[PDB]
């Protein structure tokens, strides 16, 4: 039978999430290969993870030399080289002797125990996060996406602002209003992407985040930037925090560090990462082979001058869009830095009410023509753009070709449709 | 500055289980080179994760295999290959058409998932577990290792009988007491090791987990066997419940299933594992570089017959020890199946009083003098030894004579050994 059915046979749908039937069997570049032998266009690039694409030569020779002599298996047990070095280059690219780093294979993972880390050091439970956020889904990583003392806020929209106000004051005072209400000192810790994820691809307002970071430590409170999907190039700047004008206390790794090989990390004041040991720990955590690969992904990324690719690229791209917009009416924003856009599907321009249904068949169109991207968004109607930081500049202009027959033979049942869960 | 002392300036105490300084620059076959060049024979085989040693050429050929062209990077949002094909292999080895899997990064997520998993199929959150059980470290692994209706028992210790009732039909006693102070139908699980781990590598008394397993039945509470240390193989069978006379509803499997790579599985019932969709996932679980690897330590198990040669080089092993404990009188007990060993050291063979002091300065010993193993235990007493499924006999031989070495050798100060937290 046809690996999608046999996948459907053989895995549960727990982990699944699913909008059209992706069947792959290999991949180059930043192009998939399904089971038949069609190729697609990855605009996804793996929800963010295929940060160097498929089979790059970095990611080649660093799996296969650690493979052929690995220093070990783990950190927890034993120190071993490959961790060792990266976690010294992950600290130097983080504004010295302050930092440590720890490691996980997901960020989910990172993101729990960043968590737990600060509650220890501090022995306070208090979390503030934004609705919409997505942290991972783990129970640890869920419990602030519950934490006693969880404090969720509105994340600041330009394209849909909060109490009409367009620079995100109101938000900076709904916290200052939840703070005073619960004793001084009960908040460990803030969670924020610098650009909302699942929320939209929501670049905050001007100037919102550094105001936000700067009420947090006036609170004694923690700022943890989640950059497991913006972060490491793919912003136009090596962190994506880079733009806003702060500097966060903890940094979350993830996604496209590992290059499609799980790894994540923590980057955090020692005495946070140092108030206990043996106290978040997985066997492979640390595993050479992944340490390998995340080596890759940094040393390309100054290699092939990917910072300055994604700026660059994405400006491209969202011009592209922005050329489908003056024909294609269902496009009501574009939005994002460097190589994270997204695309806000709309059923009329003026009031702006969200375009479901279109967006789900848009996107399982624009598989059959060839080209794979996913929705996010609390209304499911924002298509995400997160592709490989190596896609060529001709990909680039293919896939919005291809996006552009997508949205004109717009064609997909609504019985067709209907066959796939998604969110 | 050395390995260890970067490794202290890098990465956070918070995943660290240091025992003596072990530094890690390569490995190969069952051997471990540290920075300076020194070998070590590695009867920790890293916990158990490294199933094919260091640099087998089984793990080498699929993992630069996949890494030049990879399926994607995930099992969430596309069906892949490799994924599918291990997961087909995962339950033609379990006893058709009943059975699915989850694939994940570790055994915590793995036992973490079939936990939220058979607790959204049932709607009952309460769980049975043992008291120096260890599923994994993170918050939803540890919630049985509190979940609200936690019931944690005593692991049946032939050497250390509850109740002095050498059978465990006390414990069983206490289970069905423990059962009838609560609603029936109210507990949706009961997680069992096979061998209980870090509880001192004890395999339970003989006909016990039959028992328990049917006690687990008649109130219809699903009975998970985690197999992330003594499973594939390791035992001498390739599923440890096959000495044991039952069979589970749910199988985890983690540690060497990746061959030092990340990977976990869960196979369980379908029903199960379809209760829910978008539910327990993480962007790279299920990507085709783990998943390749996963399927080459199956291949390798039956290409290499791994799982005779774990019962064969397990009895050279416990033999080899058993002539070690005629000289040295801290060995009061040798147990385990396969190439999971234990030896428990106590103070005195009469009153069985454990021996901590002398077990934590005999592995740094060991160390010294190039044999990594680590202790576990409820009191720290119990050498556990999982080494590579590919270690040679005559490595084998070479690690009790090195052990000999340190019983007898047993000159590391009470200063040296106070450096390192372990546990
Ligand atoms: C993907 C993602 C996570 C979770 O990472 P997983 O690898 O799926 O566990 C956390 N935060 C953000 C912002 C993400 O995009
Ligand atoms: C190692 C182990 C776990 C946890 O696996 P991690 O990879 O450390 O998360 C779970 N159960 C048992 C029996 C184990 O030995
Ligand atoms: N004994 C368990 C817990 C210690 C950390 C690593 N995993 C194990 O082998
Ligand atoms: N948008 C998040 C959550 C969906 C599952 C995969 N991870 C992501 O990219």
């Amino acid at each position: 039978g046809n690996l999608y059915g046999r996948d459907g046979a053989a895995i549960g749908s727990l982990q699944k999430l699913r909008f059209f039937p992706l069947a792959v069997a290999g991949g180059q570049g930043a192009r998939l290969v399904e089971e038949d032998g069609r190729e697609l266009i990855d605009l996804s690039g793996a929800w963010g993870a295929a940060s160097l694409g498929y089979g790059h030569p970095a990611i080649i020779e660093a799996v296969s030399r650690a493979a052929a002599n690995p220093a070990g298996a783990s950190i927890l047990s034993a120190s071993n080289a490959p961790a060792v070095a990266l976690a010294e280059r992950l600290t130097a690219s983080f504004p010295r002797g302050t930092h440590k780093v720890w490691f996980g294979h997901s960020g989910s993972d990172a993101n729990e125990a960043a968590y737990r880390a600060i509650t220890r050091a501090t022995g306070r439970t208090g979390v503030i996060a934004f609705i919409g956020a997505y942290h991972g889904c783990t129970v640890g990583s869920m419990a602030f996406s519950k934490a006693d003392g969880l404090i969720l806020l509105p994340y600041p929209d330009p394209y849909r602002p909060y109490q009409d106000d367009p620079t995100g004051d109101a938000v900076l005072a709904l916290l200052k209003e939840r703070l005073a209400a619960v004793p001084a000192g009960s908040i460990a810790a803030a969670f924020i992407e610098p650009i909302q994820s699942d929320g939209g691809l929501i670049v905050p307002p001007d100037g919102f985040l550094r105001k936000f970071a700067d009420i947090c430590r006036a609170h004694g409170i923690s700022v943890v930037c989640d950059e497991v999907k913006v972060g490491l190039a793919r912003s136009g700047r090596l962190h994506c925090f880079e733009h806003e004008g702060f500097v966060p206390d903890i940094l979350v790794l993830g996604k496209g560090l590992g290059g499609g090989l799980p790894l994540s990390a923590v980057i955090a004041p020692a005495e946070i990462l140092d108030c206990a040991s043996a106290f978040a720990m997985q066997t492979l955590h640390g595993n050479p082979v992944c340490a390998a690969a995340g080596l890759a992904v940094l040393e390309t990324i100054e290699a092939e001058n990917l910072t300055t690719a994604a700026e660059r690229k994405g400006k491209l791209l969202r011009e592209g869009l922005a050329r489908l917009a003056e024909r294609h009416e269902l496009i009501g924003d574009i939005r994002g830095r460097g190589l994270a856009c997204g695309v806000e599907l709309v059923r009329n321009r003026q009031s702006r009410e969200p375009a479901r249904a279109e967006t789900a068949k848009l996107i399982y169109r624009a598989y059959e023509l060839g080209l794979v991207l996913y929705y996010v968004g609390m209304n499911g109607n924002v298509l995400e753009m997160t592709p490989p930081l190596t896609m060529t500049e001709d990909e680039v202009r293919h896939a919005v070709n291809l996006l552009d027959q997508a949205f004109t033979e717009l064609t997909v049942s609504d019985t067709l449709v209907s066959q796939f869960a998604g969110w």
